[PDB]
């Protein structure tokens, strides 16, 4: 087994303090070597298992790295983020202008639209299948729909899916299956993106573990990491969004070197903000801070 039980034991012990402090019904993280694809922790918080859900905010620097290969945007380039209808299009501020960094930052749905508007109906649907959006893990189907899914809504996805996505960004873009068996590093991947293209945009999601970024609660002091928290209202078997909420996080760290993937979800939590966007994002931060320590690797601040 791939499993550290070290890290499956304080990854339950923070997922259990999570879901408790929240009123949660439950909660589940996945942390993946990002050098191997091995999935060194996966666990639930009442038994509980792993469902799909609506990735939101997560697939956004999938959307900037495709956007910046097509040469759509530059590295140092600043988008109009004025919201616009199809159906509104709007964010959680007003933002007449951000920069790339900003976007992600503050999490701009119009900005990383705007990208997909600007681009094929195929661009995105090769970048996220590339990293292994809507295929099996073995241990996803008009400008609206273009648009929604550049923030991650009318497609679902797993927790194990998307610690597939987050690997992939840490080993910057080369894509490896996950792996509940040990294997001997260095692991052979695909080369699904430039090197260059994710190393800016993981640098970019830095902004989101800091002041001013959706994500600071996250932060880990002495550490450097590149995450997107968001929320998604529970949809029923019909198509009506119902009132529950489904807190993520997901990330990679040390940024300017990345040894992990970590993926943490709390469903329907009940206390304080239930919606909220970053409701995932302190236990991320138990839990990588754990793990990192857990690990002796150097501080990256």
């Amino acid at each position: 087994l791939s499993i550290d039980e070290r890290l499956q034991a304080l990854v339950y012990r923070e997922l259990n303090n999570a879901v408790a402090f929240n009123k949660a019904e439950s909660g589940s993280a996945v942390l993946v070597d990002v050098n191997t694809g091995e999935v060194l922790a996966m666990a639930n918080s009442p038994r509980t298992i792993t469902d799909v859900f609506e990735p939101g905010s997560t697939v956004k620097p999938m959307v900037v790295m495709t956007a910046l290969q097509r040469g759509v945007v530059r590295e140092n380039s600043v988008l109009n983020t004025i919201p616009y209808r199809i159906h509104e299009i709007k964010d959680v501020a007003r933002y007449s202008e951000l920069t790339l960094t900003g976007v992600l930052q503050k999490s701009s749905n119009v900005g990383v639209s705007k990208l997909a508007l600007a681009m094929p109906s195929s661009a995105l649907v090769d970048t996220y299948s590339r990293f292994g959006l809507g295929k099996a893990t073995n241990l996803y189907p008009s400008d609206i729909e273009r648009a929604t899914f550049s923030f991650g809504y009318g497609l679902m996805v797993t927790p194990l899916q998307l610690a597939r996505v987050y690997a992939t960004i840490g080993s910057y873009g080369i894509y490896r299956p996950l792996s509940i068996t040990k294997v001997d590093p260095p692991v052979p991947g695909e080369r699904v993106f430039p090197e260059s293209i994710v190393r800016t945009v993981v640098h970019m999601m830095e902004s989101v573990a800091l002041p001013g970024g959706g994500g600071v609660k996250a932060a880990i002091k002495g550490y450097r990491i590149a995450i997107k928290t968001g929320t998604a209202k529970k949809v029923g078997p019909d198509g009506r969004y119902i009132n529950k909420y489904i807190a993520y996080t997901a990330g990679v760290a040390p940024a300017s070197q990345p040894r992990f993937a970590l993926v943490v979800v709390i469903n329907d939590p009940q206390a304080g903000k239930y919606y909220g966007g970053a409701v995932s994002a302190p236990v991320f931060g138990a839990i990588m801070g754990g793990v990192l320590r857990t690990m002796n690797i150097e501080p990256d601040a």
